[PDB]
């Protein structure tokens, strides 16, 4: 109804995207990999350009690679954290990381489409 | 062979896009009804979040980019601007599905045509 979980597993490990609709706003949590933290804190609306906060620890790529993928389906605030972590993570994984935060996002706008907010 | 071109007409207007490969990149312009202009750009590769630009006074270049960007070997840059005087309703209502079906057309040309 108002909140979901996705995943989606490339290159040998998983990234994990949970969604929380709060009256018309979102709330995008984005983990990944061995540690899950908050690294990076991406902020938008459909009309604004996103804002990253980067917390003391490059996760933001994915934040802000989400919340570039699902502007245009935003009917109010959204807000997006990130903090995946691979243990001596390689080029193919690192590479990985863009297909699978796409992955994610058409999860989301698919899920948002099919649950109009 | 470089070049190819694709047509819709729904409600009563017509769409096309002109496809031009340069290299491995695509060059794409989508037109339609009786004023054809360039009102938005959309760049992208098939790895890249595609981008758009609105000129003043922009879903079709955008809408289209999302639909082939699987597809692509290169960049790919997607510009267009249908204008319909006294455009109808339902004219408008047309041209997502015409965007889909140029946007089709485009991914069976691709796939014969291997760039
Ligand atoms: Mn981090």
């Amino acid at each position: 109804a108002a909140m979901a979980t996705f995943t989606t597993e490339q290159a040998g490990y998983q990234m994990q995207a949970i969604l929380q609709v709060i009256g018309y706003d979102l709330l995008i949590v984005v983990t990944g990999g061995t540690n899950p933290h908050i690294g990076d804190v991406t902020t938008l609306t459909a009309s604004t350009v996103p804002e990253t906060v980067k917390f003391p620890s490059k996760d933001n790529f994915i934040s802000e690679r989400m919340a570039k993928r699902i502007q245009r389906y935003l009917a109010g605030s959204c807000t997006i954290t990130a903090g995946i972590h691979v243990n001596q993570i390689t080029k193919a994984q690192i590479a990985a990381a863009a297909p699978m935060t796409d992955d994610l996002s058409r999860q989301i706008i698919s899920w948002l489409q099919a649950h109009p907010v």
